[PDB]
């Protein structure tokens, strides 16, 4: 188990969108944001890799390594300090995404935690939850897909610590996303993203599906909430990768040519749930899907279960 890197209290990230619709990328800004957020993304990638390795079985050491990394960042109060707002709110988004990855890793490996690791890690995860939730008390922050993504870390924290009030907090975020889906399946704030409209409908679906899967671990069936709406949005995403003409006319821009990847792996879970699974065949075939911000290997988790059976 390699030594965990420093886990700084602060985050000073860099926005890289230049147009009001946030669909035009500034490459120098993006390359430079990649350097600023490197330790956060490397921490997320490593813990998810350890949790994946633990989930294969016969590799308890990998699970304990993830817990060693999570404890080190809990003990240094990683990401609980100052968030710089320069160009936009990329720092707050990094705290959200990285909290989710850390919380999913803990949820997947916590069966191996010592008592001290549980105290440290769970306290750190609940303070991250509170800080990420408080960011959205400002109504000037539009609750697009970044709000839904904030639910990931809150939800995984709630399940891992059996924290029912935090569970209900995540439920309100999931229900807000479902309630924003229009009868034709549009999410207006994602459809405002021009050539990235399809990309961001995909991106909005991913944390909603992952939260719904996690709710099953607490005996709740969030898929029935306004049953119909999630399927309508997910089917539009699948249709869009097959042929983008609906997103072209709805967004007013020819969609970027991108294939499904990373967080598109929500389809691995959702195809086992949909009233029309075959629509997701091409999306499935573009896998396997890995996203550290979603707990790691989504292809394997959809078939194994998010949490490995304890040894
Ligand atoms: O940068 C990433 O790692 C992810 O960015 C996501 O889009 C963000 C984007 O970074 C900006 O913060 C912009 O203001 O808002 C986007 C959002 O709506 O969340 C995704 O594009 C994701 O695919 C990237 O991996």
């Amino acid at each position: 188990c390699p030594a965990p890197p420093p886990g700084s209290p602060d985050i000073r990230a860099i926005g890289y969108y230049t147009d009001a619709a946030r669909s035009v990328i500034d490459p120098r800004l993006k390359t430079q944001n990649d350097a600023a957020v490197k330790p956060l993304n490397a921490f997320a990638a490593h813990v998810a890799k350890f949790a994946d390795a633990y989930a294969k079985g016969a590799d308890e050491a990998a699970g304990r390594c993830a817990l060693t990394w999570l404890d080190a960042w809990a003990r240094s109060g990683a990401m609980l300090g100052r968030m710089a707002h320069v160009n936009n709110d990329q720092s707050d988004y990094m705290r959200q995404w990285t909290h989710g990855a850390a919380a999913m890793a803990y949820l997947r490996t916590q069966a191996l935690a010592s008592e001290q690791q549980r105290t440290d890690i769970e306290t750190w995860l609940k303070r991250l939850s509170a800080a990420n939730l408080a960011y959205w008390d400002n109504p000037k922050h539009k609750r697009n897909n970044a709000y839904y993504w904030t639910g990931v870390g809150i939800m995984a924290t709630a399940v891992a610590t059996r924290d029912d009030t935090l569970l209900n907090t995540a439920q309100g975020i999931y229900r807000a996303g479902i309630d924003a889906i229009e009868p034709d399946g549009r999410l207006p704030m994602e459809m405002a993203r021009k050539r990235l409209a399809l990309h961001y409908h995909d991106y909005a679906t991913a944390p909603l599906v992952l939260m719904a899967e996690m709710a099953r671990l607490q005996g709740e069936d969030w898929y029935t909430y306004r049953q119909g709406a999630l399927e309508r949005l997910a089917a539009r995403v699948a249709d869009g990768y097959r042929d983008p003409s609906w997103f072209n006319t709805q967004s007013g821009a020819v969609q970027e040519t991108a294939t499904p990847k990373a967080s598109s792996g929500w389809v691995e879970f959702y195809r086992l749930r949909s009233p029309d699974p075959m629509r997701f065949d091409a999306m499935h075939a573009a896998g396997p899907f890995q996203d550290p911000r979603m707990g790691g290997n989504l292809t394997l988790m959809a078939q194994e279960g998010i949490v490995p059976l304890p040894q």
